[PDB]
């Protein structure tokens, strides 16, 4: 029933919204402004090219999973486009040196270290309503301690309280964020071993409000080392888009996060370029449009870095080629 399907689906989307259902292989994505994640493969996995403005995103992972790099890259990206970013901190772990290396303009990064998780939430909401901040990164859900636990009343349970606190703010936050067309990223981790666990064993802190309100949920984890010699220079990273309401979910990205430098964007370009046959890897040389760009992924990368113009041309056809847009 191909036609009946379409009507059915259309019917369903009419009733529940666009993308309330879709074929995972479909080249559909919401027409949302987006900010790059810094990863080309992730921007692609996201389908729409980046994280969606006005939506709530959740990026969870272990410590040193790369979630920090990602969020920093996002801010960095956002700021490059002239967007105002706010960092709602409860983690107190911001590394401005590293952030600067990733291109975050720390000086202009709005920052806040709230007195309670509720206050943090209310500040996010406030910012949301203002429509003056474009990106809000909340670090992190697990660190957002409910005022009551802070006061020792901790009782009710921690899980209970946190979930309640999150559930109380989500709906409004989501709505205001949408109006101001403000992106709010919640950094989370998989909840503490009680439970046992259980359930899901991979359940993150905070309850279900975020789980269900998020337009995008990224499962990021370090899957290995990047070694230039016997010396480790970075983490081999895997980001799974476990939830995607702006394009089909479940696609994943793999890329390297190099210590001090950040995501290895050009490494990706090379790989995606090769995969999409834009880049030739045969013979003794990698080439683009028939010209030599380098010997081995390593040089190819470097080259792309020293030829941003060509690198941009490739990123562009890769996006045309891989982003989930109607074509
Ligand atoms: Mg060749």
């Amino acid at each position: 029933k191909q036609k009946a399907l379409a009507a059915a689906l259309g019917q369903i989307e009419k009733q529940f919204g666009k993308g309330s259902i879709m074929r995972l292989g479909e080249d559909r994505s919401m027409d949302v402004e987006t900010i790059s994640t810094g990863s080309l493969s992730l921007d692609i996995a996201l389908g729409a090219g980046g994280l969606p403005m006005g939506r709530i995103v959740e990026i969870y992972g272990p410590e040193s999973s790369g979630k920090t790099t990602l969020t920093l890259q996002v801010i960095a990206a956002a700021q490059r486009e002239g967007k105002t970013c706010a960092f709602i901190d409860a983690e107190h772990a911001l590394d401005p040196i590293y952030a600067r290396k990733l291109g975050v303009d720390i000086d202009n990064l709005l920052c806040s270290q709230p007195d309670t998780g509720e206050q943090a939430l209310e500040i996010c909401d406030a910012l949301a309503r203002s429509g003056a901040v474009d990106v809000i990164v909340v670090d992190s859900v697990a660190a957002l301690t409910p005022k009551a636990e802070i006061e020792g009343e901790i009782g009710d349970s921690h899980m209970g309280l946190a979930a309640r606190m999150m559930s109380q703010a989500m709906r409004k936050l989501a709505g205001n964020l949408k109006q101001s067309n403000t992106l709010l990223i919640f950094i989370n981790q998989i909840r503490m071993k009680i439970g046992v666990m259980f359930g899901n064993p991979e359940t993150t802190t905070g309850g279900n409000a975020l789980k269900f309100y998020a337009s995008v949920r990224l499962d990021i984890r370090r899957i290995g080392a990047v070694k230039e010699g016997e010396n480790v220079v970075g983490s081999e990273t895997r980001v799974k888009v476990v939830k995607n309401k702006i394009a089909a979910p479940f696609k994943q990205a793999e890329f390297q996060i190099l210590y001090g430098e950040g995501i290895n964007f050009y490494g990706e370009l090379v790989d995606l370029g090769v995969k999409e046959k834009l880049i030739e890897k045969a013979g003794a040389w990698y080439s683009y449009k028939g010209e030599k760009i380098g010997q081995g992924k390593a040089n190819a990368t470097a080259w792309l870095k020293d030829n941003p113009e060509t690198a941009k041309e490739i990123e562009k056809k890769v996006r045309e080629l891989l982003l989930s847009n109607p074509n």
